[PDB]
């Protein structure tokens, strides 16, 4: 007997920065699991995006970004070295709306 | 440069096999991307499934991880033997939009 852990996705927004360490907002993809969310994923119309920001309780964590991949024009970024499965659930959700 | 390939979720109906050897049918979900749909999962108010029959090559058993529970009654979702983490999570999402 084992349970499923139904996982949701909800989407916000943070503060991402490039390479020249310009600062802008960004849409968020979090999945969360009852009390604990993850950053997944972002998307923006920069393309130069290198990491982003997430807020923990520990305070300020900054996030690597993965290279941008296209879908005037936005952006998608996954947040280096997230699992598959989480992948997974974030273009679920991006497809699914 | 990578473009994005979105990918979707449907679902139908295939008959799977319990350890008796016994047939049902099974809610199934289909992960499809670039024109092409793989079975990802199956779902039933039976515990007891073995293998699901899938038309592909042509007709294919394939074997089930054990069934895992969730909710007015109580369903029973099993993935597919060998089934990458990728396809499990864009299932898994798909349930809990669903619920």
């Amino acid at each position: 007997n084992n349970e499923l852990c139904l996982r949701n996705v909800f989407t916000a927004q943070n503060t991402a920065q490039d390479f020249n360490g310009n600062e802008s907002t960004v849409k968020s993809f979090y999945v969360t699991r009852t009390g604990k969310k993850i950053l997944v994923a972002i998307t923006s119309t920069k393309d130069n995006l290198k990491t982003v920001t997430c807020l923990t309780e520990t305070g300020k964590t900054v996030l690597n970004l993965d290279p941008p991949m296209r879908f005037s024009v936005v952006y998608l970024y996954f947040i280096q070295n997230i699992s598959s499965l989480n992948r997974g659930m974030v273009i679920g959700h991006i497809s699914e709306t």
